[PDB]
């Protein structure tokens, strides 16, 4: 229909006041809403729209001529208090909903900005009292989606069990301004590059994420995940998908999300022995935050053997890719900010190379809002990722190796690039 | 066998002093010449070798610890005296030659340093007095190549009635030190990237030669070419053949030149309404070379209306390619020095671009001494370009038309983009 409710749940914590509304009032203010589009935060702690308003109003970036806009915008605002596991507080926030000008017909879009520890508990509630009975209903989950496959599969199976996959959108979000037009570019290069990439004239694949910063003084969150699960299990996975899939049977997202899936499905579990992790101290002679290190952030423990970059070398095995190693290279604090895909020809050799309005998350609420899944990890594809890279993790959680300890600024550790040579690379 | 004899027919000129000697020179300091290799000069102006030491010694770039190997290759140094039309001075020369150790066996190696005015005689001369027995006679004959289809057809025809094919090596090398490696990368490009170069996934292909330097107080010798012949006629045009090549039936220096010649043997010739030309005027805020413009060159004539800047769309017209245009951009006094190859997909519009220890110059002088005719354009493939790009010359210089006056410094005349525009480029 026409009639949007964008329902908040958790407009209390950051990714509320620092994004979510900052960004929706962007798609507001430039008329990409929906006409008929409300928003209606919900959490426990019992607030007004207007505190809301001075505590996050500073990240709108508001000038004194575009105002009224953002008093209509605020107009469209509103929010109740409850619990999350009571259900007479779910109940209120449905009559509520109701109770907006045709509410009872809208279209419903649930943002989970909440710790996945009460997942299960919202999505139960949502599932038996919010839910719409003419519009959508779609759920926005957040990461971390799990930790490793058993908790990531109970998670997803919980989810799944009240909301059709259509329902499901696993957002990610937080790699870059430029985050979808990675995955654009790539599969436009997969469609064109087609014929040419087998076996026959690659010999190598790389994907690398590299940054230049650190930490910078939040290395405690950082420290529950580790660089495996920040970055390459989720993106770099993605696009190795996106390089080595078939043709997809049309362009529908399920079809090219089925691809990424028979892709992921031949791709047998990581051992470390084809595994090189990294950890950046503190640069001597820079300057800055470039003087601490890892361990110098104080938000980390103690003895943390918490890896901040990883050299990983996967095999897709099929008929196309066999023998053909894919090396994702990923680390924070290192010398570029580059994000690229190589592909190195069977011959000096030569390498073929991929480098990176709608910008990223504006892009990914927009394919919510619109219905298109493309870019979002579908609930079977993540499975097999999960499974991919958790013996790996449960390895360096048990046995705990002290990562390659490696200077603030350098490229990586010199056994990556002896890892890369011992597998054929030069 | 192991004997050869580099005659150089006219030592008395800039390419002997300047080049071709100090290239002989660096080849055999390296021990790159077979190990009985004798280099014998001749030319009208009677001198002793220490004339030629003392005059182009200068260019060795000699260090007092290596000139004992310099001794040994003045050693094998001689010259004799004589005309160009006069048989009893290339008898003289024969029977020095044979005169030499094992010369009367040895390969005979002719570089026709001398402006083709002669070669008419030279090459007649030398097919009756000066053709070894036992050994290969090869001569490498130099740029121009003529100046229209009915000279160079004049020329060729008579070097080809006195001399193979297999021994005809046109020769070409002054448009930088790395001129063979984008030959070399192109085919390499053209075997790798083959299936897909087709009218399906290219839109246009462009082939661009910028060079930031003007003519530099020798616009005289180059305003009795023009840019056309300077660069797009010979060069840009085998990369358009390397490019648009389908596969050689193998890696003979003769398949490959005859994949070149049916790409060549499918463009008609260049009309006026696709090519866009240009002269480069002083930059009145630059300063050295760029105060001055083409015409502020004192060796240029007053009025010269030779372009200096060409934009060409040419058409291959088979299967493969069909409407697909080549647009060969070109031109002295830019803004770059930019040497690349830019195909563009049929989707912003996205593109596949190929952008560039024997140095050029050398690894030519080596081909020709190993035998592979490689990188020489062959007789039957110049006809193809001569007539290619022939009636597009004689009109100019019949009407000739004034070329768009362009700031020295800018990308090029603003009709070269419109001409882009109107083809389909974006
Ligand atoms: N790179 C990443 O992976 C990344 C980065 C940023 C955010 N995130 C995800 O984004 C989501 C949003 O979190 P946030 O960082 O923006 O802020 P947050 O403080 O974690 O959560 C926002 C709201 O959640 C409620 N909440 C927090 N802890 C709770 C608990 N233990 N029990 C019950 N309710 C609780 C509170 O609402 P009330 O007290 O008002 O009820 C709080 O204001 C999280 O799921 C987080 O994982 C991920
Ligand atoms: N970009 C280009 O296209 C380019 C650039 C450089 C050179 N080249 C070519 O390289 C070749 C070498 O020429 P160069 O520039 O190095 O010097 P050059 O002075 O043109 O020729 C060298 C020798 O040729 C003889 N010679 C010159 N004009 C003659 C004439 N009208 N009649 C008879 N003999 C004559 C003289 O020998 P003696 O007086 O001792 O007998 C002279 O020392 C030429 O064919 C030229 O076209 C081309």
């Amino acid at each position: 229909s026409d009639t949007h409710i964008f329902i908040i749940m958790g407009a209390s914590g950051d990714l509320a006041k620092k994004k979510i509304y900052p960004t929706i009032w962007w798609l507001f203010r430039d008329g990409l809403l929906p006409e008929n589009t409300f928003i209606v935060g919900y959490a426990r702690s019992r607030l007004t729209v207007a505190d809301i308003r001075k505590q996050s109003e500073p990240f709108f970036k508001a000038t004194p001529e575009e105002k009224l806009k953002l008093e209509d915008f605020f107009a469209r605002n509103s929010y109740v208090a409850g619990q999350y596991d009571d259900a007479a507080s779910y109940q209120r926030l449905n009559s509520h909903m109701n109770a907006l000008h045709l509410g009872s017909q809208a279209n419903r879009l649930f943002y989970l900005a909440l710790p996945p520890t009460v997942y299960e508990a919202v999505t139960k509630n949502i599932h038996e009292s919010c839910m719409s009975q003419i519009g959508w209903n779609r759920i926005i989950v957040e990461k971390p989606f799990g930790r490793d496959l058993q908790s990531s599969d109970r998670l997803s199976n919980h989810i799944s069990s009240l909301f059709r996959e259509d329902q499901i959108y696993r957002i990610d979000h937080y790699l870059g301004k430029e985050m979808v037009q990675n995955l654009m570019v790539l599969r436009f290069a997969n469609r064109i590059f087609g014929p040419i990439w087998n076996r026959d004239n690659i010999a190598c694949v790389i994907l690398t994420f590299k940054e230049p910063f650190g930490t910078e003084g939040r290395g405690g969150y950082f420290d529950e995940f580790g660089i495996i699960r920040d970055v390459m299990q989720n993106h770099l996975l993605q696009m190795l998908c996106l390089v080595a899939m078939e043709k997809p049977a049309s362009t529908n997202s399920d079809d090219v999300r089925d691809e990424k899936v028979k892709v992921l499905k031949c791709i047998s579990e990581v051992q470390a022995n084809n595994v090189v992790l990294g950890q950046y101290v503190g640069n001597p002679d820079g300057e800055g935050e470039a003087t601490k290190g890892y361990l110098d952030d104080p938000t980390v423990p103690r003895g943390s053997t918490t890896a901040t970059f990883a050299a990983v070398v996967l095999y897709v095995e099929n008929e196309r890719w066999d023998g053909v190693p894919f090396i994702l290279r990923c680390g924070k604090a290192l010398n570029e900010r580059k994000a690229e895909v190589r592909l190195q020809f069977h011959d000096k050799r030569n390498e073929l190379v991929i480098r990176v309005l709608p910008d990223a998350y504006e892009r990914l609420i927009l394919d919510v809002f619109c219905g298109s899944q493309m870019h979002f990890v579908r609930s079977d594809e993540l499975r097999e990722a999960w499974r991919i890279f958790t013996p790996l993790l449960h390895q360096i959680e048990l046995e705990k190796p002290k990562p390659i300890p490696y200077i603030y600024g350098s490229r990586g550790p010199t056994e990556a690039d002896e890892l890369m040579k011992r597998v054929g690379f030069q």
